[PDB]
């Protein structure tokens, strides 16, 4: 009776690393291997909490800078989209703050609400949601929407792969307005309110290119990479560095290329920062001949790159044999998985709330990690909050609320650890400085008023080290 579901994560935990992390929108992820098949393998196994709720729709029904919401904070590998959370979407773009109270559910005379996104799966010409009585009819190079009893016309259409735009009026026969956009590709049609017509989550459940920037939507695909999927379960690699382009220099003309051959290369870069900034990195080429690395080759060195505004890098490399090549960037990141409680003074501790504001003591920690890693220790707060974009208050039914994630490092108290593979032990004094979380909390109140909603604050434990990112990876060719 599952949905793929059950096929995704049998495949994870044949084929990642032991100590990865996913997610999934509401946690499907970890209810179906633990409350329905049985299972723990750490403290947790993806993101949960009401907070994380907020940040994961505010990536997933977004598109564009504000959507790039920083995974790698949370040392994030995989993400598993479900096709089904469509039926889910008008909660799941409310809590992200693309639509108002009003779209999401109506207002108290019940009206006003919208339904965010509709999936038409084809018929033959015909791309149709028997459940909504929604029919799309293209046959002729038209094409006809038909919702209901009314005849209505898109804000626009499009079309996967070809590309092609009509445009729209957004209006009903009714006289009333439809703005709407429908995305069309072979295999099934999206209809989906303007709000969210380039959400993020079209792009990877739908296949559906959908974005309102340009270039977006290619480094997105070069941050999450599709590497399975079962019946609606899509399960995406994360990788806050990737390379949506490598273009080489061929007769004093860049040309976009694919795959690399042995030998001297004069090559330009194109990566996508997403989430977080490039800091004092190194680049490598790993040369990869049977699954093996025979050779690494450190290609550049980027002290800083925006994440919403990257740029190309210029590199000349000589490469030696090999099947493939795997560009790797190198530099400070999480790492670690807390296999237990933490315990703070000999007691029981939340991982989430380590130590209280001006409180210390003796914090041990069991973490586990996939390889021999060197790091320093701190105390980092993560802030979850709302801020009311729209509407006179809370309760206003104009009110939308726009989700924050504001994350800062408090103090140093691991120094460099040397945490070897597998399990490990970490037993350190610690004291949260007196202050440091009312504080900011009184700067966001400061800063917004009552436009603010704390949602979480997060006060946890995190090991930092240089962490290789594997950005691409390509195959030799002739
Ligand atoms: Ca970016
Ligand atoms: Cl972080």
């Amino acid at each position: 009776e599952t949905s793929g579901w059950e096929d995704a994560l049998k495949w994870l935990r044949e084929n990642t690393p032991e100590y990865s992390t996913a997610t999934s929108w509401w946690d499907y992820g970890y209810w179906i291997e633990s409350s329905l098949l049985g299972q723990r393998r750490a403290s947790a196994d993806g993101g949960h909490a009401r907070d994380r709720d907020h940040i994961l729709a505010l990536f997933l029904a977004r598109d564009g800078n504000i959507s790039e919401v920083d995974f790698e904070s949370w040392e994030l590998n995989y993400f598993l989209v479900y096709l089904n959370d469509w039926a889910k979407f008008n909660a799941i773009s409310y809590l992200g703050g693309a639509i108002t109270r009003r779209e999401y559910n109506g207002d108290e005379s019940g009206r006003g609400a919208v339904t965010t996104l509709l999936p038409l799966p084809r018929y033959g010409e015909k791309y149709v949601n028997l459940y909504a009585k929604v029919i799309v009819d293209v046959s002729n190079s038209s094409v006809k929407v038909t919702v209901g009893d009314r005849e209505c016309d898109p804000l626009m259409v499009t079309f996967t792969p070809s590309g092609k735009t009509i445009k729209g009026t957004g209006t009903c026969s009714d006289g009333n307005a439809f703005p709407y956009v429908l995305h069309l590709t072979p295999t099934i049609g999206v209809l989906a309110y303007y709000k969210v017509a380039t959400a993020n989550f079209i792009k990877l459940a739908f296949g559906v290119p959908a974005s309102t920037i340009p270039g977006f939507s290619d480094k997105l695909f070069s941050n999450f990479e599709p590497v399975y999927e079962s019946g609606n379960v899509i399960v995406y690699r994360f990788t806050p560095f990737g390379i949506y382009k490598i273009e080489e220099n061929i007769n004093g003309t860049w040309k976009q290329v694919y795959n690399l051959t042995p030998g001297k290369h004069e090559l330009k870069l194109y990566i996508s920062a997403f989430g977080r900034d490039i800091e004092n990195a190194t680049l490598y080429i790993y040369a990869i001949n049977n699954e093996k690395i025979i050779e690494k080759i450190k290609i550049a060195e980027i002290s800083h790159m925006d994440y919403l505004n990257e740029y190309p890098i210029a590199v000349n490399v000589t490469l030696p044999n090999a099947t493939s090549y795997r560009f790797v960037l190198v530099q400070k990141g999480p790492i670690g998985v807390l296999l237990d409680a933490p315990k703070v003074n000999g007691e029981i501790r939340s991982p989430t709330n380590i130590l209280r504001e001006g409180e210390s003591g003796e914090i041990e920690l069991k973490v586990g990690v996939d390889k021999d890693y060197t790091a320093d220790l701190y105390l980092r707060a993560t802030f979850i909050y709302l801020v009311r974009k729209s509407g006179k208050d809370n309760e206003d039914y104009d009110a939308a609320f726009e989700p924050q994630m504001d994350v800062f490092f408090i103090t140093k108290i691991g120094e460099n650890i040397q945490l070897k593979e597998g399990e490990n032990t970490v037993k350190v004094r610690a004291e949260l400085p007196e202050g440091v979380i009312s504080s900011y909390k009184d700067e966001l109140q400061r800063k917004y008023g009552d436009k603010l909603i704390i949602r979480g604050i997060r006060v946890e434990p995190v090991f930092i080290a240089e962490k290789e990112y594997l950005m691409l990876e390509v195959s030799a060719s002739a």
